[PDB]
């Protein structure tokens, strides 16, 4: 799988379990093609959330449901999602891992890139 | 102005200069009006962005070309852009910052609400 | 003034006021020396912590009280401390504004340096 | 092992190999005694960096080099070291990582402690 992702909770210090997400791939035109969703695990992450034919080289979005997120923890969240774009050049089995970390009024997000 | 900015840049230590942004406002369909754009100056900021009466409540997103600030740098980046989406609650005079802490393939975002 | 705190919360998107600081200088036997104390005012802020005089070239610590910030939020923190550690070079009046960004697990620290 | 480390380098996209750390545990007095060294594996990480017998309830401080990361990678730091200091309740095999992102001038550190 070259798509992972990994979110913790700043917070309460554990990872971001049952956060929704969605991935979706540019079109030419300018707009988007959902490819994927899921809702993480208690470890924030989504096992072989796409495969390698699902995923040519171009445009990627991750978008996180963090709003969701917060109002079931009882805090107030101010961002609608976290959004994450990103050019994909999926040769060689080259793999991309989308690190999260939330709270509710901020996120911080980097990228783990194999070569 | 009820919209401010403020970008870090985590490798030089300085505040980010010359970095472009467009701000929009999402329709009750779902779609997105720009209504916005604008350039950081050198201490990372925008003065007078939009007017209160450009900014009742409702989702809106900026969208900060990090892309370009990074290959500007010199740095190859990983990220197309950085989008903050939020929904506003200006009523009361309410004000919002947006803080942006930027590095070739991470950010961190934060608010400051009044 | 050759040393200034920027500190915000990440919880309720404001400074963090009253956060209490002490600022040390590495001794030459490598021990510290405390030369400042300080807390925030509720823009994150803290004026006039130390003079150039009071900041010469060398390895400095400010080691800022976030577990008492959190436990007056009502939040159980992970640190114990906030220690932000480094080596100034003020030949040129070069000012030093550490940035903290601060949640109950976790926090952000960057500089900006003139 | 109770004791781990995830170190993330935020300019290459990649985890950051060969970081020095030492592990200490701070004394009545205030004075710290080590108990624990080493440098980080291609992964970020070190395994079995220190036993259930050497962890026991107090008060802990991880100091990370992250002033030689970062001359080795050719860029001019901010920080001397990145410390975490924080106090451990390992009952119940408890476990704390820290998870450390580096930029030259800036790091984010948060835990992942388990229950
Ligand atoms: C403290 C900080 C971080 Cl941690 C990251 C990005 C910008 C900032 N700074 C600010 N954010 C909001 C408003 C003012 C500032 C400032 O630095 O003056
Ligand atoms: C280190 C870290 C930060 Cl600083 C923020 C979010 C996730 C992580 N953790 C990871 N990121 C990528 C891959 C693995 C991990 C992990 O913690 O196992």
């Amino acid at each position: 799988c070259p798509l992972m992702v990994k979110i913790l909770d700043a917070v309460k210090g554990t990872p971001a379990g049952s956060v929704a997400l969605k991935v979706s791939q540019k079109t030419a035109d300018g707009g988007w093609t959902q490819i994927a969703t899921g809702v993480t695990d208690a470890t924030g992450e989504i096992h072989n959330l796409i495969t390698e034919q699902q995923f040519p080289a171009g445009v990627y979005r991750v978008e996180f449901d963090t709003k969701a997120y917060w109002t079931n923890q009882g805090s107030t969240p101010f961002h609608e999602v976290a959004e994450v774009v990103f050019d994909a050049h999926p040769e060689g089995h080259r793999h991309y891992t989308l690190a999260l970390l939330l709270s509710p009024f901020s996120y911080t997000t980097t990228a783990v890139v194999s070569s």
